[PDB]
């Protein structure tokens, strides 16, 4: 029995909460580390078993001891409590880099040499192609276009919204070209570069992924991974999402790397050429390939987002004719990796008003506000104030939560100022850092119960106990979709369906598109 809390810390001027299982109010206090009480209040019921205690009113920085009943926690208040973790979460992208010596001076004990430096064969052909660079997608060493788009979109958004917060963190600066860009753009460029090499010049279509034919053992170092590299065929989802991320890149990078911006801009346009000339054909792994499929039956949300990004890239009202039908559909307005419409909503909402119907705009904004209300209701009745239900705890549930925090915060950039927006962000951070039923901090390297054994091949195959730090784990998943979860977790409530085990890929993997919205949400809070 113990206190559950934000194990990274709290912002001075931010919202401060802890939890305990109780059956009644209890008083609590916080004292300076060497004795003297600074704050007292009473816990209050929040649902099921849970009592919370709020100490937002404590604005003096420090490490404090929090006592309730006979229990004690060490809680930290600081002006920028999350600067470190945010830096870690950004640096994870640099740790995921493919085909570049990650030097000890930047990597520390998790340094390594270039991996996957060979060419890839276009599936069922004798053509080689170089697709070097970018990120290992997750626990494996694949690089997959579709999930890659979310990660790039997320980080460019983080820059566009929270450049101040991001300014105070440092990526692995010496592995990136000079001149150095603002951290998010600097990390992002690596993946943008790789993605450019996935577009077939013949057609403008984009290859769905480059992977070996199957996963190596968990105990494979990146540099030891010898298996040949295969490009799975061009896919509509790959092409559409590529188009969306490049169009966005064209905008954000224009003042920073104009050669890149222009080039992305035209990459985006050629992909949209492709989309028009081809059928919305879901991707399926071809025979022989057994690595992540990243499939999707519904491809209209992807068209939405490509269209809306080209709308916002050009500024040309022409594009409004294609977007506004797509915006009218009953697609779910989510932030990826498969259901990507909400990225299109923002691109459209953040296109200048001259180019789009004020009428549609307001309907879009109306629907947006109604969706946030739904999420707020979920938060209202959840004991930890997060906008989730038990059925929402699926593979990557931390991304689900974070994508939803992210929704409120992006909405503030488009005059949809929901009153729950900043309470929900704080809560999502709290949870992610250990304010949950397992008391589990879901980022490697932080808090008092950090993630120790991630399903991450580098963390497994190096012989360093501590895993690469800064990695956000998928989180609890009630579907029990690996043999280890089935073993230990059958019968546990949804939020407890998580095990810190290296074989639990359905609950304990890491992914560039799980870190990406985390970066955005934490970034948002730092900018307090
Ligand atoms: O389709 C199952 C889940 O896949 C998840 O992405 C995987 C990917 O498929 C693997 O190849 C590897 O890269 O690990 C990833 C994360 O565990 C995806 O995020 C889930 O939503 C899917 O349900
Ligand atoms: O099905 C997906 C999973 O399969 C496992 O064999 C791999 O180790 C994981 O990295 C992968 O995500
Ligand atoms: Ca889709
Ligand atoms: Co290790
Ligand atoms: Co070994
Ligand atoms: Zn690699």
């Amino acid at each position: 029995k113990s206190i559950f809390y934000n194990q990274v810390g709290y912002l001075i001027s931010g919202d401060k909460r802890f939890w305990i299982q109780a059956h009644e109010p209890q008083p609590f206090a916080l004292r300076t580390p060497e004795g003297q009480a600074v704050f007292a209040g009473m816990t209050k019921p929040v649902g099921g078993n849970w009592y919370v205690g709020d100490f937002t009113a404590l604005r003096v920085p420090g490490t404090y001891t929090l006592t309730v009943g006979t229990l004690e926690a060490r809680v930290v208040i600081h002006r920028r409590a999350y600067r470190d973790v945010l830096e870690a979460m950004l640096r994870f992208f640099d740790y995921q880099l493919c085909g570049v010596v990650l030097p000890e001076d930047e990597a520390g004990p998790w340094a390594h040499g270039a991996c996957h430096t060979s060419d890839a064969k276009v599936f069922g052909t004798e053509r080689a192609l170089a697709c070097p660079g970018g990120w290992h997608d997750a626990g494996d060493y694949g690089k997959y276009t579709v999930p890659a788009a979310k990660a790039v979109a997320d980080l460019l958004l983080a820059h566009e919204y929270f450049p101040a917060a991001l300014a105070h963190v440092r990526p692995m600066r010496s592995v990136h070209r000079a001149p150095h860009l603002p951290p998010a753009l600097e990390v992002a460029r690596e993946e943008i570069a790789w993605l450019l090499t996935m577009q077939d010049p013949a057609t403008g279509g984009v290859y769905h992924k480059v992977t070996t034919p199957s996963f190596p053992p968990l105990d494979t170092r990146p540099e030891d991974d010898d298996a040949p590299l295969v490009l799975s065929p061009i896919s509509y989802a790959a092409t559409a999402t590529f188009c969306a991320a490049m169009a966005h890149a064209a905008l954000v990078y224009r003042p920073f790397d104009p050669a890149l911006s222009s080039c992305c801009a035209d990459a985006a346009r050629r992909a949209y050429a492709w989309l028009g000339a081809h059928e919305m054909q879901p991707f399926h792994n071809p025979d022989g390939i057994l690595t992540g499929e990243y499939g999707d039956a519904e491809l209209r949300d992807e068209l939405l987002w490509a269209s809306c990004a080209l709308l916002r890239m050009t500024g040309d009202s022409a594009w409004a004719r294609v977007c506004e039908p797509l915006l009218d559909l009953d697609l779910p307005w989510e932030l990826g990796w498969a259901d990507v419409a909400l990225y299109g909503v923002m691109d459209y909402l953040r296109t200048p008003r001259a180019a789009v119907s004020d009428d549609v705009r307001n309907k879009v904004k109306s629907r947006l506000l109604r969706e946030l209300d739904a999420l707020a209701a979920m938060a209202e009745s959840h004991p930890f104030g997060i906008p989730m239900r038990d059925d929402d705890f699926i593979w990557g549930s931390n991304m689900v939560l974070l994508n939803r925090a992210m929704a409120f915060l992006l909405a503030e950039g488009v005059g949809v100022l929901h009153p729950a927006a900043h309470t929900v962000a704080q809560r999502a951070a709290d949870y992610l850092f250990g304010a949950n039923p397992l008391g589990q901090c879901y980022v490697t390297g932080f808090g008092q119960r950090p993630v120790r054994h991630p399903h991450h091949r580098p963390s497994v195959a190096d012989d360093v106990d501590h895993p690469v730090p800064g990695m956000v784990v998928g989180g609890p998943n009630r579907h029990l979709q690996d043999e280890i979860a089935r073993a230990q977790l059958a019968g546990r409530p949804a939020m407890e369906a998580y095990i810190d085990h290296q074989d639990s890929y359905s609950t304990n993997e890491v992914a560039v598109y799980w870190n990406s919205p985390a970066v955005f949400v934490i970034a948002a809070l730092l900018e307090a």
